[PDB]
């Protein structure tokens, strides 16, 4: 597992990025009760790294505009596959990304 | 140098496609005074062939949605360069594309 920071950090920063054995990870809130979502930000269209835009509640790809929900669900093309995701575990405020 | 059809054909069909020594060409109307425009429909982003949508007066790329005006001018990204164009000559109602 990869410790990407605390729930307090996620709150203050809006997101937490990390590097895992299976690729990059960006952790964002996925609700208001502590739910979080860890996605591999590699756009499923042409591999650009997507950018979490909290004001719109979506990841937006800077290369061709694909958009994804906090869960990684594709919301707008040209990507047609959801972002890969990672299971997470919060252990005493620490956000742990698995795999 | 490449005869793609007549103005009547262009009016009835909306566009005329052809092949030239410098690549494909799509000829579309560019006004109501008989003005026409010949572009190389190869999208300047990643090379997909853009498609003329007469109702919207634009070439729309089916791959990532870039749009171009009848003149080839880029109107919407991700493309950032205009479509190459070809000089044209209307000779006796015949549309000649010079490549
Ligand atoms: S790489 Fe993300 S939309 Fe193309
Ligand atoms: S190939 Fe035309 S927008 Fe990408
Ligand atoms: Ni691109
Ligand atoms: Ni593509």
């Amino acid at each position: 597992t990869v410790n990407v920071g605390t729930m307090a950090d996620l709150k203050a920063k809006g997101e937490l990025k990390g590097n895992t054995p299976k690729g990059p990870v960006t952790v964002v809130p996925n609700g208001n009760s502590g739910q979080i979502s860890a996605v591999n930000p590699t756009c499923t269209h042409n591999g650009c790294q997507v950018n979490w835009k909290k004001a719109n509640g979506k990841f937006v790809c800077p290369c061709h505009g694909a958009e994804f929900a906090a869960t990684g669900k594709v919301l707008k093309g040209p990507a047609i596959r959801d972002l890969p995701t990672y299971a997470t575990q919060v252990s005493g405020n620490n956000i742990l990304v698995k795999a």
